[PDB]
């Protein structure tokens, strides 16, 4: 057993009680669907794509609709901790488990990531990935800081939690800050 979250009754993969995400990185150099880079281009602020940000899974950005631009949960944050397991053969156990907060800014779309993004519901409907899981959160790493935290793909559990105030900050500059 490489995954470590068990499948509840309803098929939902939980930690301990507290659900479970897979992840997986990703590099694109797109501004992406929060608007976190100048207006009318295709160009990202710096910081979007050198801080800890995240493209999670369709229906979760949009908090169950599909809207591919301002989705209701951009700017959210949310606290990432390794359990140790992996899907096999695409990922691997990290060193350690230290948390790790991120920040939506981006969506991962159900239309070319069916594997980890294809989930047909938010979380709490009970609708999971092909791989067991709620949601899933896709980390930027176009500066290579998903390969400095060691994560290889790790099955984490998940929590929204209040933005530390630099991440706050940086959000404020973004097209979709009160929409
Ligand atoms: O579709 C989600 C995301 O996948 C990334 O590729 C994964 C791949 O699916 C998995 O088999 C392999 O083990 O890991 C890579 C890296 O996480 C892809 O890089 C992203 O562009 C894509 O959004
Ligand atoms: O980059 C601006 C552009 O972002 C679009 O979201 C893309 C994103 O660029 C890409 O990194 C990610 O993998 O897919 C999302 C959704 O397709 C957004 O939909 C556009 O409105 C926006 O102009």
């Amino acid at each position: 057993r490489a995954q470590l979250c068990q499948p509840d009754a309803h098929g939902v993969r939980r930690f301990n009680g507290r659900p479970c995400a897979s992840t997986t990185r990703y590099v694109d150099g797109h501004k992406g669907a929060c608007g976190c880079g100048q207006k009318g281009s295709d160009t990202p602020f710096p910081w979007n794509l050198q801080k800890h940000v995240t493209a999670p899974s369709e229906r979760y950005f949009d908090d169950g609709g599909s809207n591919l631009w301002c989705g209701k949960n951009c700017g959210k944050c949310v606290r990432l901790t390794p359990t140790g397991g992996f899907v096999p053969g695409k990922g691997g156990a990290p060193p350690n488990h230290n948390p790790v907060v991120f920040m939506v800014t981006n969506a991962c779309p159900i239309n070319g990531n069916e594997e980890w993004c294809g989930i047909s519901g938010k979380p709490g409907t009970n609708h999971v990935n092909s791989h067991g899981y709620e949601v899933h959160f896709d980390l930027q790493d176009q500066v290579g800081q998903v390969e400095a935290l060691h994560w290889d793909n790790p099955e984490v559990t998940w929590e929204e939690v209040p933005c530390p105030g630099d991440l706050q900050a940086n959000y404020q500059q973004c097209e979709c800050h009160n929409s």
